[PDB]
């Protein structure tokens, strides 16, 4: 009736979302939740999470080094901003059902301690103790038990549900790669005879194993096996075995279980939320010339536009700088301009009225000073080549794919940040073990500080000698790309051994256990969806 | 009736079987049907395939070098089984549906051609031409297109139905790469300044577009990179986008594609089969202390050995050849010789039967003649630990493989033979273009013939001073290893770069189809397998 009406408007309103909220009695306790869920304070959360998490651009190994004082006091307001949030949620929701959700549990239990580390970092007269912050791998943890992250939190109860079997199966792979390893000592081992490069091939057990798994995740196919093929051709037999048994059947056994355990949380995400939709929504009702310019386009038009564009991607791979290409950049610039003369319609016009910054190449480079000759070229060329995405449209495949880009579908945001949750941890975990043991010089530096690698312990190994230097964990930049090449696991076990010859060589483990994690149940969680994307969609 | 009834048989005996006979009219003329299917002749083609393709151990480079005249009176007697094979058939189909069938057309094709290309391999004094042959890469289309073949020409028809769809997504997956490769020539470039290792990194567009393409499979994840991530963290993004884009986004919409394709013909091999079988088989209408041993096994018995094989696994991976392990691999094979005392059964027994071969140690290291001291020993610890995979028991998941590994199920018997139909075409291919090129040279060897590569064109190559020279293509053997360690694609671009060094540029081609037709739709159409074997199987 008079305010039982907008109690219905807000349960209708949610024609997305799933939860329970407080049935409104005391007018301002709904009042409470329509301001909650206003979109403002749902993104006004979210960039608070981003700084808190951002914050490790400056604090511990800093990008930009910030003061304890001041990277303290921006994520003691982002806390603050939690804090604030949860309790007008606990203002929201009565005090019966609050107490139990466990992502409340969890979300006053990651303020607490962040709180509580922020300031047992209060150093207490430099004592260091070469290492703290352990309350940063608890950041991205707000990025998943936050109220908003109901679509990820549901997302990780997915990968709950696979741990029975993702584990089920990863103990017969480690069998098989431990007896595989046994079966490879009493082959060519102590009791053998080759090498490898000055070292003994396959002789102690804990370095068969690992060179072993290695070979599953195939980052050293053909020179693992290349000692004891150079020996006799009957040991390759061993390699092939390992290979199609490890390398190929389990390593798409993991992708089987994953894809399968997706596709069976996927009809209980729906037909869950199907379900949490209609109790609410359905509890309401208990509750001349210019014709000529007007017809060329419905023509042969776009395939004269599609040419222009084809020439055009002629023009931008041979430029030399001569007054045949330097003045042309103009004019096919203005032949897209008409195209001002009325998917790719929104996107076309974005690429054309960014590639009039080429008055921007006139008025910097002629005259008015030319110091940035490099950046705005390297950020035009760039342009121009993505006019040539739309020569796709030739083959008429691209206004097809809004669908598969569908209305904004947080399932590919929900993945891009299930990728930050775990970088974030092993950034955060890796960077306080590996902080600053290797570090890029730059060419011109002070070689007797041993510039060839960083620090004398990667004296002559594939780590130096490769330039891999960049890749260390001095700061969360360069150590998210570092977990990149890690990801794509292309020389995992080199850069591995690059981290594992300047600590202990038990270190080992967070690369392995990296990629278990990442490699394995993170990229095909990843190919499942692309998967299940592709063939239930009809 | 008299003789319509063993009509009824032979049209009801095919429960499995998928084609159309001779209705008997002549009494013989269904005699030599059930003399053709018969399994004798069966086993018989296929063997007779086997020593045609086998062949190639012989012919042009030898592991064995046989002579012309030896090697090809052998060709001759299996063309002759196959063609003596055809015209049996002939004999069995009327001659109505026996010339339109293809299979038909190509067998006589490729056995004329086979035997045209032998004669015409009457070298003529010498006329050798420095490579022919050019028949030896339909000798594996035998395989496929002979009458028993149904399980794979079936197989192949489901390859040939992907081709509009994986080529309609390669061609979106070559214009990435293509229009990238234009991105990073207009990046790092010509107009540019940073260089790799005495070779300029990113400037002819020829050589971007495969160090791009080899990108996509990763090979040289970290490297190609490294320089322009040494020069700026923001050209990472380019190669962050890149990765996603084409690495994982791309190479897994192929993987979808080839899964979708295997899952729609799954349901057109059955219920199409299916329905060609109720034709003809409906058609048949119309037309004391000895009871104490007995008990001790249903007890705690199993976990006394899952124990005994554990401390046998502890026993070893110690040895050192001491009395006290040296005398207790004779005990270990006692406590299994008692397991004669009445899936695994079955193994368990081939096991401890081909390891009471341990007397032959004893025969044959301390007297007799010790000459075969590494080789006996590493044929009966490969097999110890092969007892191992019974321990796997205790966790009750190999009673249950036995239907994942159902009876026979050729399945993956035509997978088997499909990677060696692509693996004999591209070696036979392959080994008349880097047929000598490079070479393996033993390790006391002279030197002063460039030892350390094959030949001085990779004087200082990434493929010499890494040991790559058991991978030449010298013969099919050394040739089917290599393609081995190019299907598993780590480091396939240096292997690559060892065969571009030595021949044309151009030669790339051949490992880059390679990758397209084994990588991407070969290997994918395994992991398609065991992927569907995983979700519908309930
Ligand atoms: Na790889």
């Amino acid at each position: 009736m008079t305010e039982k009406f907008d109690l219905a408007t807000v349960y209708v309103s949610d024609a997305k979302y799933n939860r329970n909220i407080f049935f409104d009695t005391s007018p301002q306790a709904v009042k409470l939740y329509l301001l909650y869920n206003h979109w403002f304070m749902q993104t006004l959360v979210y960039v608070f999470i981003i700084i808190n998490l951002a914050l490790a651009l400056f604090e511990d190994p800093a990008v930009v080094p910030l003061p304890i004082w001041a990277t303290s006091t921006i994520e003691t307001i982002c806390l603050s901003a939690f804090t604030v949030r949860i309790i007008h949620y606990a203002k929201v929701i009565p005090k019966d059902k609050f107490w139990k959700d466990p992502k409340n549990i969890c979300i006053i239990i990651i303020v607490t301690l962040s709180f509580i580390d922020m300031v047992i970092y209060g150093a207490l007269k430099a004592t260091g103790h070469y290492g703290i912050r352990w309350s940063r791998v608890l950041r991205p943890l707000l990025l998943v038990n936050v109220t908003e992250g109901r679509q990820l939190r549901r997302a990780f109860r997915s990968i709950r549900n696979a741990l029975p079997q993702i584990s089920y199966v990863f103990f017969l792979f480690m069998f098989s790669v431990l007896v595989f390893s046994l079966m490879a000592l009493k082959l060519f081992g102590k009791r053998g005879l080759l090498t490898i490069n000055g070292s003994p091939y396959f002789t102690d057990y804990m370095d068969i194993v690992f060179d072993l798994y290695v070979l599953v995740t195939t980052a050293n196919s053909p020179d693992v096996m290349m000692p004891a093929y150079n020996s006799s051709v009957y040991f390759t037999i061993f390699f092939i075995l390992y290979i199609v048994i490890n390398t190929y059947t389990f390593m798409s056994f993991f992708l089987a279980v994953v894809y399968n355990n997706y596709k069976k949380y996927l009809k209980e995400e729906v037909r869950q939320l199907v379900k949490a939709k209609r109790i609410k929504m359905c509890r309401a009702f208990s509750l001349p010339s210019r014709f000529i310019r007007q017809m060329v386009h419905h023509r042969v038009f776009v395939y004269a536009y599609d040419l222009i564009i084809l020439v055009n991607a002629v023009f931008i791979g041979l430029d030399e700088e001569n007054p045949v290409v330097s003045n042309a950049e103009w004019g096919f610039l203005a032949l897209y301009m008409l195209e001002i003369l009325l998917f790719w319609n929104w996107f076309d016009t974005i690429i054309v009225v960014s590639a009039l910054f080429g008055t921007i190449i006139n008025s910097a480079l002629k005259h008015s000073g030319g110091y940035t000759s490099r950046q705005v070229l390297d950020i035009v060329f760039i342009l121009r080549v993505l006019r040539l995405i739309r020569v796709v449209d030739s083959i008429k495949r691209f206004r097809a794919i809004i669908n598969t880009l569908i209305k904004i579908g947080p399932t590919i945001l929900t993945f891009g940040q299930l990728i930050l949750v775990v970088y974030y941890i092993f950034a955060m975990v890796g960077m306080e073990l590996f902080k600053g043991k290797i570090q890029f010089f730059e060419p011109n530096s002070t070689s007797p500080d041993r510039e060839y690698c960083g620090n004398p312990l990667l004296k002559s190994t594939s780590f130096a000698k490769l330039n891999y230097c960049k890749n260390n964990f001095n700061d969360v930049i360069s150590s998210f790309i570092l977990l990149l090449e890690l990801t794509v696991v292309n020389q995992w076990h080199v850069l591995t051994s690059g981290f594992t010859a300047v600590t202990h060589v038990s270190a080992r483990l967070f690369f392995v256990i990296f990629h278990i994690v990442v490699v394995i149940i993170i990229i095909n969680i990843f190919v499942a969806f692309i998967l299940e994307a592709f063939l239930v969609e009809y």
